[PDB]
């Protein structure tokens, strides 16, 4: 065909288009604080349910799509690297199996599940997977924030009051 | 008109018909524990969003309805009456201007505010109102559960995912 | 409008109407004798699957709606209470939680769960939740018997024998 | 093929069991049908019988011929075994006992009542060294779609 | 005649194995299910499990009594041939066992998790003289029809 | 399908494409000079609502976006990154919540708020937020000029005069 | 002819899209733990059929495309190169005849032969190639796990239980 002259638009931070929870879903977001750790080790990161979630119904409710981003202290300068994967008998072998990783050492340093974990339910994923936080530098109790954010079936408990009687 | 027989048949405790939330609106429930409190002493109980509600956004979520009600121990034998009003210089006083009243010594031991706190945001439900709580015979902290559910607007920031970038 | 004559027709014990089960769903009906217990201590009872639900495929069954009551021997006075509820790390705080609680001093003696565990699985049933007794009256072994009656989805692995090959 | 034996339309199958008692070598012990919990309640007693299934399930280490049926209540346990319609032997390659026939049509409570089962080993037996299953198939609990009346 | 029983639709048998453990006569071993790696995903994790069929691969020269079962996960291990409903018996005809209901919907994280193997033999056993054989019916892996995303 | 050739058309700086405030809002744009600051030390700018904006009418108004881009001298040369998030116990913490940071290791060294603070008053803005500046080397007073662009309902109060009666 | 602006949206690790097995295909994938290996040497790994391929029959299906990525430990920090190709009298050549290869180096650590393999049979891929690993810095025993992923036609034999007579 004829060459399309196109123009790339610059996008500031914070400008990418968010993506959507499915009809019927909505995304839960919540954090984790790192634990100390040293150089190039591969910490351990226990995935528990906040507790809206933790109610005997609620923790039935399917899983979506599974999101995992790092928040950083400005500070902070190694290399460091995070996923969610099925717990692991070495931390470290997570990344060896991941279907995708968090690198600070990239444009976008989040990692996007769509399929991975798609259709367990809330306890299964707070007790089938864990999250591994890997620093080049050694790291100080919370230099780095865990962001999860689950998507799964809005909860309908709550649509209602409780019968007066 | 010619009489009409009826027959009223009864209904267990967890029978009665739950009220839905209006459309748009969903119910967040959460609860406070008593702290140890005198004979016939009236104790005055602080209203704290809930963390997920707590946002600068969230917490500028519209208020519907007001429910409250308590949760004894199965030992509890006093009078215990509560319920939700204005923040009072007298805490006692709130009884004599509350529009709705919880009291143990009914068959119904709830508080239902439909009109009284609607419209007002979740900020200003933790900042103007507050809970109080009486018991004839003296209390010992955690004696008295307190549950109050708060209908709002679904707030949406949570129906989609971050933006990646 | 115009005022409408109505006579109360009164029924007598056992001409309550009986609640039918969804379709597709069954109700299993089972029992527990309460275990001797000092005055105004509440008791922990085990919820335990009969045999036909032990199955490894039975216990996968979905719950529906959940009714207690409670069968007293005719000289029993105190005042008697019992609920279900998730397992308490203290007993007596199950009535504080409770949706729904079964009073002796009730004209019915029953608690209905109608959402509460709608959706866990049979097997969770029975090992999330617990049925707690108290009695202002110590109780000696068997003076009270719960009746639970849970509301599942039909089951197939009985619908046929095991297999001669 | 390995296929399981559907219950007809209308009917389910409830199967239940019973620890054997110990007992000498040769000996035939007589153990009592009784009806499991489910289906105590004098209106499921009258549900109606459809095919009936017994099988053994003995210690993997237990030896020896070990026999059972279901008859009529005998007034000599072995003489159970000469009008048996079926056995359960574990020395066949099948060691269960079908009764398709036998008792269609009485109700639960006259199985429970007028059946027994009878229980034979050639070495002798400890307690609890052979369960014994029963499967009954009956007519649906029509009684159990239904919550009881709160009053 | 000589025919394979065909999965249904939607679904595809999946076989592994497993090697016996020493053990002393009469002893009843228990051997965990463990799914294969090709199945270890944790989407892979929540098929359903259709029918199972358990068998034994043993050594030409191996004499004695061997059985084996699976069940829920028991207390005592011998006790899982009394509650088994289904056996695999080197001394019967067909030394395999089929069980067509007994675990049809559970997921294959549930088999593993909540089911166990049990092997007996009359005889010793040295490690390796019998191959246990599992093959479970479930449906088709979907998240196996495309390659992992390159990015 | 058929390869479609294209031409990237190079632009300029100044050449991005603005974004225009939603119907009914308009974009009140003003500035604030930063303190002397150590290396590696994140300062708190506290948000001023500019004169125009501060009066009890005009700080009701409801906000939109919010974008935050940072001015540097030609000479600045060490990393620097700012945001704008609730106001944090922990200055350098921002950066582990924010969802947008303005970083001028960056080709757009700006950061855009879509959704973060929608809805809340411009009072509130300026109450709840801080906005966050680092810098990996030492800062002098007023190397970096921090830029705010508030998106919100367009001021009606200044649609006349003060009465002169 | 009319400049056409265009925002290129940005996607996280794990947002690629998946190719679709071709209709009567499927795609098996297993791994292989690395050897220990010195620095700069190029090691040969071979390919063995997992299990479930290996029987006489589907060890007949024929090949499609194969996909080859690695999964390295989040410390690895040299080059590391891997591709597939015949089998070579000297490892290291193989890198100058492979038609694609998987370096870390890029920001897409995998190789896909579309072509190369196509139509040879399962047992002639496991016969008749190899995988290569190259490494600038010495490896250790399980340094880098190598990702295999055989698309190959779907497996009837797995369609039915082994006979039972």
């Amino acid at each position: 065909r004829v060459v399309q002259p196109v123009i790339v638009e610059p996008i500031a931070s914070g400008q990418g288009r968010a993506i959507k929870a499915w009809t019927g879903y909505s995304v839960s977001k919540w954090t984790a604080s790192c634990a100390a750790a040293e150089a190039k080790v591969t910490s351990a990161i226990t995935i528990s349910l906040p507790n809206e979630l933790s109610s005997e119904r609620n923790k039935q409710l399917k899983v979506g799509r599974v999101l995992l981003w790092l928040g950083l202290l400005p500070s902070v300068s190694g290399t460091v690297k995070s996923c969610v994967t099925e717990t692991q008998t070495t931390a470290a072998a997570s990344f060896q199996v991941a279907l995708a990783v968090a690198d600070n050492s990239k444009d976008v340093v989040a990692a996007m599940y769509p399929e991975a974990f798609k259709g367990i339910t809330l306890e299964q994923l707070a007790a089938d997977l864990t999250i591994y936080l890997y620093s080049s530098a050694a790291l100080t109790e919370g230099d780095v924030i865990v962001h999860l954010e689950v998507e799964h079936v809005r909860p309908t408990f709550d649509d209602s009051f409780t019968p007066v009687y």
